[PDB]
């Protein structure tokens, strides 16, 4: 069944230096011919350490070497200068150093301070994602028959509290694109999540195809979220169990709390 790498690390200088050494590691085994390896980053703290190390120790191969191509798992609907914006952060911290041929924000240029986006903007902004994305990876077959979707190289992830990963929240409609009619779907966050706004996310199909998942996770009220995808059978299931069907490689990258 489902086999991940879990590894644990006390601080936050760990696992962030875990996540950017496991990164390294992958580039470094696929080898020079196969750059740039394509991956699709997250949002948040623990992934913004992680990127503000591949910056300040590991710029020269990623700048000079080109290892990677760099897009995006999930993103908020507000303008890129947005401080709510993913991409934001990942420039301020790394991407400002990464030739733009490398660097594939979502398109929220119709997104201004002056109206909120709907789901009709984020549908419009995933298809066009969506797009681009097909011309530039490879395609792989959902089940040696499905439609087509994108193979990342690697995708980043995060988790809620409320057992969400990238911007796939419960009860959703992206959490059912499974199938990989649908690459890029939508989604408004739950109760407890924040911000409030319209997000655009890679569907499950999407992510299950992807040649390597890493999972980086703290926080103890986060530790059912871990036990509900690592659980042998589903009961009460968090929205990320279905990573449990990724055909790449699946690694949990954990602090002390969260792992127990
Ligand atoms: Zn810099």
């Amino acid at each position: 069944s489902f086999k991940p790498t879990i590894s644990v690390h006390a601080t936050p200088q760990e696992l962030s230096a875990a996540g950017c050494r496991k990164i390294v590691e992958i580039i470094e085994a696929s080898g020079s011919q196969q750059w740039p390896l394509s991956i699709a980053l997250a949002g948040g703290s623990t992934p913004k350490m992680t990127y503000a190390r591949l910056h300040d120790e590991h710029l020269n191969l990623l700048r000079e070497k080109r290892a990677l191509r760099f897009f995006m798992g999930d993103e908020r609907m507000v303008p890129a200068d947005s401080t709510d914006s993913n991409y934001n952060m990942a420039r301020e911290v790394l991407l400002h150093d990464i030739p733009d041929d490398l660097v594939f924000p979502f398109d929220t240029s119709a997104v201004t301070p002056s109206a909120e986006a709907t789901s009709a903007d984020a549908m419009r902004v995933a298809e066009a994602y969506g797009k681009q994305l097909a011309s530039l990876l490879p395609l792989k077959s959902v089940g040696e028959a499905g439609p087509k979707v994108p193979v990342f190289d690697v995708v980043l992830l995060g988790l809620g509290s409320d057992g969400h990963t990238a911007s796939i929240f419960p009860g959703s409609q992206a959490e059912k694109e499974t199938d990989g009619k649908v690459v890029v779907s939508v989604g408004f966050p739950s109760e407890t999540m924040k911000p409030k706004v319209w997000r655009v996310t890679l569907s499950p199909a999407t992510i299950m195809q992807a040649r390597n998942v890493i999972v980086l996770a703290t926080g103890a009220e986060k530790k059912w979220v871990v036990d509900g995808i690592l659980a042998d059978t589903a009961h009460k299931a968090p929205v990320a169990r279905f990573l449990r069907g990724c055909e790449g490689n699946v690694s949990f990258l954990l602090d002390k709390e969260i792992a127990e």
